[PDB]
């Protein structure tokens, strides 16, 4: 490759090693365009160096599918820790977002792997289906999502 395209694959094995990570998070930290950082996944993927796991509306970068598993069981645990110590009955997007954001355990993890910052649609998007892996489909369905924590499973 030439010596642009060898450093920028280089880079995103190396910030992959840690665990997965969206495309955005990826163009942020190296700071690539969209476009490139696309099209350097692509290469990455046909070499058989990465793996695309599709989660909701983001594109999950993970170098296996052994290190996706262990990034859902993390992401799991967060969630499960958060909702037992807030007690917490029933949840929803903007709640957990909200419950992340302000726990700087939740926070440090979470932001590794998406941007998590700001309560955007994408991100809540993401959180609904974390939820839905969790607890199943959601018991209120329009406007924000509400998903009962004893459906866990
Ligand atoms: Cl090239």
């Amino acid at each position: 490759h030439s010596r642009e395209v060898l450093v920028r694959l280089r880079d995103i094995l190396a910030l992959l090693a840690d665990g997965c990570k969206t495309t955005s998070l990826i163009q942020q930290r190296l700071g690539l365009s969209h476009g490139r950082a696309k099209a350097l996944i692509y290469v990455l993927e046909k070499e058989g160096r990465v793996t695309r796991v599709a989660f909701g509306n983001v594109a999950l970068v993970c170098l296996s599918m052994d290190q996706y598993r262990q990034l859902v069981d993390g992401m799991i645990r967060e969630v499960e820790r958060l909702v037992t110590t807030n007690k917490l009955k029933f949840i929803s997007p903007p709640r957990l977002h909200d419950l992340i954001i302000k726990d700087p355990q939740a926070r440090k993890f979470f932001s590794s792997i998406i941007p998590i910052a700001h309560r955007t649609a994408i991100i809540l998007s993401f959180l609904n289906h974390l939820l839905k892996m969790i607890y199943g489909e959601p018991y209120v369905k329009t406007d924000e999502t509400v998903y009962l924590t004893a459906n866990r499973k």
